[PDB]
């Protein structure tokens, strides 16, 4: 529907502001509207950008292009959810997955800016247009889901300027030079709707069927599943007698160190533990030397989210694995800042509620036998710092936060194992199409003919609202637990301000992250 | 209906001006139209406002937020009524209660203001929009009915600038700091119609059924109801003889001091009487020490309208209870003025026409027995300065003036007794929804991408008409009184100007208040 | 329905065990089943019980009867609700009221006990019967709703022995003797179903329409409703000049001490504040002298819950009014214990979340003017320690806890004001009928005829299950609050045991009470 048009042109608003969320039965539809600004990027020119090795690491070298096109990136959880609608969701529901998405761009306004002797006057033109297209065949580079800035703001009245679309193609021998395989994508070679100041643009996309997210934290350890009362009928090798010969004992009662296990913990790589809080770390360490680095194409890349199947923090201990965690800033910072931020500013993720099913990151994975015994040689063992997928493994996927990304696109290749993102969210084969938008160029005064293209443009920018409404599917809590569970509560000891709400300057404050795992489930 | 649209856009007026009132049968429909201006508040930012104790009273401390949104407050009686239509109403009718309400916002005009070296030129833009929504679920703070400024003007040609929407939530220990319970309401999280310069907005609301107001003043004292001619069959204790023993007498003829009463006066707290006019008050009194102050949450708050059931002034005497009355100014003053106004400027309410049924505020309530007699001890009594609701009480509600508020919202809690406002008017559970309106932000020139939200806006304001038409239900005069009643008359001894009409400057003059109680009724 | 009967007799269970709760849409149906034991009371005899003044208070004197009948008292909140189903209810819902009730008694088992030389063998008889009737005309004394022991247990496996039915009628001159008005009710004069060991008994009752309970805590102070930004058009009396004469000032901005108030706080009596926690109370105080005592019929009775409209505790302060509060024990104690319990054992209610709308109990109510000024005498005031219902009052009803009573019966008299119980819950005119049950007497060996009734009985008792299923109606949360609310969470710092769950002895543990007010609402 959504039709109520007296006329189409100036003096007729293109669409209403719908920001509210609606909880109906299990499923919830969360509407959001924001106001955006699109600068004129690159003075309406494609350009190649390339970098050598910066900071003595040749993995920092790339070759790519910076287009004029800006793009709507609505991918984070807090764009669609208010902290009270994210408190309802995580407290009484076990899981949620999205279903449909509908986006609309309306109230386009195209301003001109003219500087005569530093007056810099701004007066709109009603004739000029803007170009929007959504890429639904996935035939561009998809930079949306990689957890980079430019998302719809947390708090509705904030106006946000759109990111610039660029991409990094193949480079030659870890330098800035290209190859024969490095491709150039011209964004204006697609068909794209052109929208003058009276027109609007809207789009609809239904998601593929993905597994529910898990909002629950297990209620049992993974190795403790068996009941403590009755002993197993299975026997274990215990020791050996004076003569070479074997002796067996019974697996008895609630003794869980030695009992027969069906299911096994997830993978782990080992990461370095670093004590926050009360401290006593080592002094004057440069971490870039000792970080975990997977080496691809000849260069050493860090992978600072680690693959799924581990927990950084251990149940309220102060020791974290900072190479395994997801760190956020309490407030948006300036682009390109090198400032050194102490712990107190950051929002530091803790996975500690997954510890029953997951192996801790900064502890060894286990041990195995390193030799074959005989009468001469004694049994020996050694600990292993990494293990991988094993038949019969069970692990906990990484949690999704209010500040974290919703989805990611599975790279298109031959094969993949268990496509879930390391950062978090819903690994998708066909993610919501990427919506790009650009100001059409309006040339300045040119008195003559020349075959070299026009380099003199009228400097302009545009603005107007965008609405994004999604439909989430939820899975209700069936639990029979007798005693009260843990809920996300608003407690603050002696507040000087309310959290998740403006300061006296007008600045939106977020003190602490919010995860989805509170409800407890018997594994 | 209300349709006559050639096209929708600039060059087509959104609606007609209807200011007239229509008397049909009993019920009257009073239409009113005004012109408003909406500044850009807080430079389009939410902000927290908080105050400590000012003037040595910790009840003045609050914590709250100041939103960009302005709101239409049409709640006062003289917005809808002209002094001649308020003279008709009160003279020949016993009571009135509202029925329906329909509001319309049209002819929106959005001006830009630009300052280049102090030129401050003003030129409208046709593209920009304004956001209106009416809150019909009562899920915001309702600040309308509390008797604060910003109402539609008395006299139609006056243009009025809209109030700013803010609210005071919970604070911690009578300081400026917040609590865990103090809530933040984001107004842009509701769906709201966006209106460009050709669009209009209209709304309809029917009131719940409330009791008629009482425009009549009783014709009999409450204790004098019995007829003076025939004596009662009931006997009274008079005295006691030499021996201990009781003697009775008959309640005889028109002697009203001692007779059996069915019904009793309303509540009273005792307030201080202060002589206006001929004077002889005490000298150099600071009243804030001795005022009546109910203490809530640990702090002492004044309640300068007193609860219903008392009369300040006593029948043309000069002694008033100024803690019980409703004081107005003869002319609108500047916001935030500390000037000291003498009596002559003020319009000072008098409740003296309710004195038969109501107990005077500055007199003691009565007396009761303070001891049990015996042969040793004589009967004693003492006077009480406060009494409350009693089975079989009858009191007169406070009157509604032309300058006074129409309604109020009953706070949503567990329980309430007899919901009528202390200030006056019609206590409502679901008051007319609160209509909020805001200028959408239009950002200035921004050349670059940054994730910190846009702080540079184009400074603009908007203007246009609003019409509010209500439907009142009236109750006709049935009285059989023989001699002429009192009417509200325009008498002025030697006028230098006409009252309720402009001065030579153009300024609207109101000399004296107008109440609703003139018609007399036999109790 | 509920029919699946192969045969009716021994060897056929009379009914299934249904203990689960079902959340459907808004309304929830909570089924509960327990196992009871009914002793043989008074050796099957009615008896008069009477007491003089005990502990030097003649209000302790009563005259009444102790019947053989035991009664099912299922009235407390935790009989029907599990702590996790009471956590769901209070967290996301604004209010709840019951609708229907259906009770069933099944699996009756009648045991005999015989003592031959202290062997005390127990062997059931299949022939003997039990008598159940429900009193639906309210023509007995109703002792259920007064908050006395004998309720269905908290934790299902607990077996509970039924209370004895007795009642206290009128006594003469505060002594043990009766009057001519003191009535005797014979319970066996009603028709009553007789149930042998194969029979079952079931009953259905729909509640009258009562107001929703309020599970919300206000978001604003009551006197702070007006917005801080715009000042009132109303003026206040401030001071007086050298000559007798009055001076007025404007009510300006966010200054809430002096502003015109529509609505007023609830009633209060003043109660004594007593510091818990960090202490510094007075030493060696006997409280029975100074407690608040309403005097009825000549004797002084304490009323240790105070009438509605006050808050004992003030926002996390340690000072409580212990004459205003609801105190529970963390564990069921022995009947008739005089032991002195320190603070640490008790669960001490706090009303502090109602403090915006309610006046604190241990603070003075306010002040009023005590004299009429003149040139000779200065204005004076005094504080009042009690106030009552006033036109335009709003107060918060007392909260309902998990351990507290559900309802109460409005005494049948001429009149009542605002029937809500002081203890808590839902004041009902026709409460759920009172279900009484008794073992029929089986006489022992009697060889001869005598006209004096049989005094020699076979000593027996009976046992079997009872199920009580109610249907609650709920009111969903509509709130638009932006920041997270307060939820009831399971937090415990360094637990030695889990709360609301058995100890190593088997004993059910409850550390702390649970109220219904968490969700916040803008008054």
């Amino acid at each position: 529907g959504d039709n109520n048009q007296g006329a189409d042109g100036v003096g007729n608003a293109s669409g209403d502001w719908h920001c509210d969320s609606t909880w109906m039965g299990d499923r919830v539809v969360t509407k959001s509207t924001r106001t955006w600004v699109l600068p004129s990027y690159n003075n309406h020119q494609y350009r190649e950008i390339k970098s050598g090795s910066v900071d003595g690491s040749n993995a920092n070298a790339y070759f790519g292009y910076s287009t004029p096109w800006g793009y709507f990136d609505f991918n984070r959880f807090h764009s669609h959810w208010s902290p009270r609608d994210w408190q309802r969701l995580i407290n009484n529901y076990w899981g949620f997955r999205p279903r449909s998405l509908r986006v609309k761009i309306f109230n386009i306004q195209v301003k001109e800016v003219t500087v005569q002797d530093s007056t810099t006057t701004i007066a709109n033109n009603l004739t000029s247009t803007v170009q929007v297209f959504t890429d639904d065949d996935y035939q561009l580079p998809y930079v949306v889901g990689n957890g980079t800035e430019g998302c719809l703001p947390a708090f509705p009245p904030q106006v946000f300027t759109l990111p610039q679309y660029g991409y990094a193609t193949l480079n030659r021998d870890n330098t800035e030079n290209p190859t024969e395989r490095s491709s150039f994508f011209c964004l204006e070679y697609f068909p794209s709707k052109m929208l003058r100041t009276g027109n609007n643009f809207e789009f609809t996309y239904n998601f593929e069927e993905v597994p529910f997210h898990s909002s629950f934290a297990p209620s049992q350890n993974l190795f403790k599943l068996a009941n403590p009362l009755v002993d197993q009928y299975l026997y274990r090798f215990v020791s050996t007698n004076n003569t070479g010969g074997v002796q067996f004992n019974k697996n008895l009662a609630g003794r869980y160190a030695n009992t027969y296990k069906n299911w096994f913990p997830g993978p782990m790589g080992r990461t370095q533990g670093w004590n926050l809080g009360s401290g006593v770390n080592r002094a004057s360490v440069s971490a870039f030397a000792t970080t975990n680095r997977m080496e691809l194409e000849g260069a050493s890349y860090q992978v600072p989210p680690q693959p799924n199947g581990m927990t950084n923090n251990l149940q309220g201990s102060n020791t974290y694995a900072l190479e395994n965690t997801m760190i956020f800033n309490s407030q948006p910072a300036n682009p390109g800042t090198t400032a050194t931020y102490l712990e107190g500013n950051m929002l530091i993720t803790s996975e500690s509620e997954t510890q029953p099913v997951n192996r801790v990151a900064y502890n060894v994975g286990g041990q195995m036998a390193t030799n074959n015994q005989s009468s001469t040689t004694a049994p020996a063992t050694g600990t292993y710092n990494l293990q991988e997928i094993v038949p019969g493994s069970v692990w906990m996927e990484r949690d999704v936060y209010l500040q974290g990304p919703i989805w990611a696109k599975i790279p298109e290749t031959g094969a993949h194992f268990h496509p879930s993102p390391a950062m978090g969210g819903f690994g998708l084969k066909h993610p919501p199409p990427m919506m790009l938008i650009k100001n059409t160029p309006v040339p300045g005064n040119i008195t003559s003919f020349s075959d070299v293209p026009v380099s003199s443009f009228i400097t302009q920018y545009s603005t107007g609202q965008v609405t994004v409404e999604m439909e989430w599917e939820l899975k209700k809590e069936n639990s029979k637990r007798w005693n009260p569970e843990i809920q996300y509560t608003n407690n603050y000891n002696d507040p000087q301000f309310v959290d998740f709400a403006p300061d006296s300057t007008g600045e939106y404050r977020t003190t602490r992250p919010i995860g989805t795992r509170y409800l407890t489930r018997p594994l």
